[PDB]
C-alpha cells in the first residue's frame, strides 16, 4: 500500500549511482561507496536483498530500518538520503563514512588511545541522548555500527535492530553487546534505552582490548553468563580512573542503578579536557597505517583510502 510505496524514491537507482566499490557487508548483502552521477556527491549505498526463502522476513526488517532512518536528524546519526527500489533490492542511501571503529581497531591491531577512546564516546553519547530522548533505542552499539567520517565526526550507524519505542520488549542485539535485561526480558518482559549504555561500556572494552568480553563463547553460552555472572571490567591497570569508573557505571546490570545518556554525558571521562585534533589525527595516522599494510591486510582495508 501507499503505506511502504511512501518510503521509496520512484526512479532507477542503476543509472544514477556510479563507481560502486564495497565497504562492508552483512546478511543483507553488501554496502558499496558510490557516486551520483550528476552531482558527483559521494554516498554510501546499502543494498538489502529480499530475494528467496527468507523473503518476508528480510522484507521486513528493509522497512523497520528504512522508516527508522527516515525520523532520524541529528548529527552523530548517520544522514540518511532516501531509498530506492529495484528487482528484490532495496538501495538505502547515506552520507558516506570512512570507516568503523572496529575498521580502526583492525588497522592497528592494537587498542585505540584512552583520549581516542573518550572522544569516540563522547560523539555516541550526543547519538543517544537525542535517540532516547526521542523514545528510541539502537540496541546494536557496538565498535562495527560508530562509524567516523573523514573529517572527524562520530555518527551511529546500523539501525537494523532498533526500536521505535521504549520500553521495548524484542529479544534483539548482537549476544556479546547486549544487556542482561534485554536477555532477561526473554522477548516479554522490558527494558529502555540504558540498554545502549550498556552496549556501549562493552564497545568501550572493546575499543580498549579489541573485543568484547566473552568472545571465546558461543551466543548461547555467552548469554547466559551475561545473565548470570558479575559484569566485565577492563583488564588492564594502565587505564586512567575515570575510564574504568566510567565503564563500570555502565556495566550496572541493574538498569536502575545505570545512567542515562543524558547522565553520562556529565561524567568526567567524557567531560575531561582532550585534545581538538584527536579524531582528525586517529583518521590520519589510519590512512597512514593502511598504506604500510601487506597486500592481504590492504585488500581487506583499502576503503580507507578511496578519498
Ligand atoms: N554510511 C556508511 N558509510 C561507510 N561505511 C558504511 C556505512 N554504512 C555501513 N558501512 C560499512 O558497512 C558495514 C555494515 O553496514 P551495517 O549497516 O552495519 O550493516 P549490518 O546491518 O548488516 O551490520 C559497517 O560496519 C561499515 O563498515
Ligand atoms: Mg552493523
Amino acid at each position: 500500500d501507499p503505506e511502504i510505496a511512501d518510503l521509496f524514491y520512484k526512479d532507477d537507482p542503476e543509472e544514477l549511482f556510479i563507481g560502486l566499490h564495497e565497504i562492508g557487508h552483512g546478511s543483507f548483502g553488501a554496502v558499496y561507496f558510490a557516486t551520483n552521477a550528476h552531482t558527483s556527491e559521494v554516498v554510501a549505498i546499502k543494498k538489502m536483498s529480499y530475494s528467496g526463502k527468507q523473503t518476508h522476513e528480510k522484507w521486513q526488517d528493509i522497512l523497520k530500518e528504512v522508516k527508522f532512518l527516515r525520523q532520524l536528524k541529528h548529527p552523530n546519526t548517520i544522514e540518511y538520503k532516501g531509498c530506492y527500489l529495484k528487482e528484490h533490492t532495496a538501495w538505502l542511501v547515506m552520507e558516506y563514512c570512512l570507516g568503523s571503529a572496529s575498521d580502526l581497531l583492525e588497522v592497528h591491531k592494537k587498542p585505540l588511545q584512552e583520549v581516542e577512546i573518550a572522544a569516540i564516546t563522547h560523539g555516541a553519547l550526543h547519538g543517544l541522548a537525542y535517540l532516547h530522548s526521542h523514545a528510541l533505542i539502537h540496541r546494536d552499539i557496538k565498535a562495527g555500527n560508530i562509524l567516523l567520517t573523514e573529517p572527524g565526526q562520530v555518527k551511529l550507524a546500523d539501525f537494523g535492530s532498533a526500536s521505535m519505542a521504549s520500553p521495548a520488549n524484542s529479544f534483539v542485539g548482537t549476544p556479546y553487546w547486549m544487556a542482561p535485561e534485554v536477555i532477561l526480558a526473554m522477548d516479554e518482559g522490558q527494558y529502555d534505552g540504558k540498554v545502549d549504555i550498556w552496549s556501549l561500556g562493552i564497545t568501550c572494552i572493546e575499543l580498549a582490548e579489541r573485543k568484547p568480553p566473552l568472545f571465546n563463547m558461543n551466543a548461547m553460552s555467552a548469554l547466559y553468563h551475561i545473565a548470570q555472572n558479575d559484569s566485565p571490567t577492563l583488564q588492564s591497570n594502565e587505564w586512567t580512573d575515570s575510564f574504568r569508573r566510567f565503564v563500570d557505571y555502565c556495566l550496572q546490570k541493574i538498569p536502575q542503578e545505570r545512567p542515562t545518556s543524558a547522565e553520562l554525558l556529565r561524567h568526567d571521562f567524557v567531560r575531561r579536557d582532550r585534545p581538538l585534533r584527536v579524531l582528525i589525527d586517529l583518521i590520519q595516522r589510519t590512512k597512514d597505517a593502511v598504506r604500510e599494510l601487506d597486500n592481504l591486510q590492504y585488500r581487506k582495508m583499502k576503503k580507507i583510502l578511496f578519498q
